[PDB]
């Protein structure tokens, strides 16, 4: 079929978040775990200017997002403070029953 149009098909979920944690920090994560992030946008307020508490995350396709997204679903954030887990789901995810 036709390229046609592709937003958040080949990024990824990740919530969780600091609320610290700008498009620097994202990165340093992926790129510390050995993996090249493509961008990062940070869901914040208008007002309040905070981090809703999670970012989408970019890659080269949804290929490489998925084997990159299982190598760290579940393994443990670098730089996170005190420490915490990497949380990352399927751009796709909503709904429960979707999966």
């Amino acid at each position: 079929g036709s390229s046609g149009s592709s937003g958040m098909a080949a990024s990824l979920w990740m919530g969780d978040l600091e609320p610290y944690m700008d498009e620097n920090f994202i990165s340093r994560a992926f790129a510390t775990m050995g993996e090249t992030v493509m961008s990062v946008k940070i869901i914040r307020n208008r007002l309040t200017g905070i981090p809703a508490g999670y970012c989408f995350v970019e890659f080269a396709d949804l290929a490489t997002a998925e084997k990159c997204l299982h190598k760290i679903n579940g393994k443990p954030l670098p730089g996170a403070t005190p420490a915490k887990r990497f949380k990352l789901n399927y751009a796709t995810y909503s709904g429960p029953s979707s999966g």
